[PDB]
C-alpha cells in the first residue's frame, strides 16, 4: 500500500486530503508541522509528500529544501498545496491550489504515485 505524508496545519484541509486519499486505498501519515514532517519521513518512508506551503511556523518551500538535501528523502515526490514558478523551482513536482479541484488533486497524486517502477 502506498503512503502519503500530509503536512497541513488546518483541520478541515487535513481531513479532506485524508478522506480523499483513503478512498483511493492509500494509507496516510499526518502532521501539522514542517519539522515533524522531516522526522516522520525518516521513520516511515512515505511514497509522496503533500506539503502546505503556507504553514504558520515555516515556509513549506524551506522544508522541501531540507528534503532534497537528504539522500534518503530526495527521491520522494513533493506536491505543494498553495493558497507554479516558485513551487517548481523549490523542488516540488506539482502544485495544488485551494479551493482544490478533487479530480485535479487525485489525478496529480495518482500520476506521481502510480507509475511503472
Ligand atoms: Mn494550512
Ligand atoms: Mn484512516
Amino acid at each position: 500500500t502506498k503512503k502519503v505524508l500530509i503536512v497541513e496545519d488546518n483541520e478541515l484541509n487535513m481531513k479532506l486530503f485524508h478522506d480523499l486519499l483513503e478512498a483511493q486505498g492509500y494509507e496516510t501519515l499526518q502532521t501539522r508541522e514542517g519539522l515533524s514532517a522531516l522526522s516522520i519521513a525518516r521513520e516511515n518512508k512515505p511514497d509522496l509528500i503533500l506539503m502546505d506551503i503556507q504553514l504558520p511556523e515555516i515556509s513549506g518551500l524551506e522544508v522541501t529544501k531540507w528534503l532534497k538535501e537528504d539522500d534518503d528523502l530526495a527521491h520522494i515526490p513533493v506536491v505543494a498545496v498553495t493558497a507554479e514558478e516558485r513551487i517548481r523551482e523549490g523542488g516540488c513536482e506539482a502544485y495544488i491550489s485551494k479551493p482544490i479541484s478533487v479530480v485535479h488533486f487525485l489525478e496529480t497524486i495518482k500520476r506521481l504515485l502510480e507509475r511503472q517502477p
